[PDB]
């Protein structure tokens, strides 16, 4: 196994995976590493196996069919999955926690977002489809770009948005397009 934090890339109090050599943060999996079950399979290895039962769901997908989705098991982890997959990025620091507004020439925006309370969302079963999570998701980054203007700090949005995006991608197999 890894001896280092696969999200966070920090050693410490590490669980490791049964099928692949991933190792964890207790609370940097998502879902938080299971209480008990021997062999424990990491969130990686759960999205492959679901790749492998149904290989067609690989296959291109519109965008707007798979924000309609209803939030069943198998949707549920991608979602866990994606936001997985922002953590991972060291820049999602800045859209971790609640954040405050009080900039001369900005006014806060109108329904704040951020990481963690999308976790929660997340973990109490808040969203009932694909849409609910991804509109959260990229309403935190639109928030940091209307709020911050012209400040150089606007790029950290763009580039966290990105990572999103092409993940999003990735994950729920939308169709290529130039
Ligand atoms: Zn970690
Ligand atoms: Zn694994
Ligand atoms: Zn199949």
């Amino acid at each position: 196994n890894s001896n280092i934090c696969e999200v966070c890339n920090k050693w410490g109090r590490l669980f490791c995976c049964d099928t692949c050599p991933r190792s964890f943060h207790e609370h940097c999996h998502i879902p938080s590493v299971e209480a008990n079950k021997n062999p424990w399979s990491c969130i990686f290895c759960r999205i492959k196996t679901i790749q492998e039962r149904c290989p067609e769901s690989q296959s291109g997908h519109q965008e707007s069919e798979v924000l309609m989705r209803q939030m069943l098991p198998e949707e549920q982890l991608k979602c866990e999955f994606l936001l997985l997959k922002v953590y991972c990025d060291s820049k999602s620091c800045f859209f971790a926690s609640e954040p405050y507004y009080n900039r001369e020439g900005s006014q806060g925006p109108q329904k704040p977002m951020w990481l963690n309370k999308v976790k929660t969302s997340l973990n109490e079963q808040m969203y009932t489809r694909v849409e609910g999570f991804v509109q959260d998701m990229r309403l935190i980054f639109h928030n940091h770009k209307e709020f911050y203007r012209e400040d150089k700090f606007t790029r950290l949005g763009i580039q966290v948005q990105d990572i999103f995006e092409k993940n999003f991608r990735n994950i729920f197999a939308i169709q290529e397009t130039s």
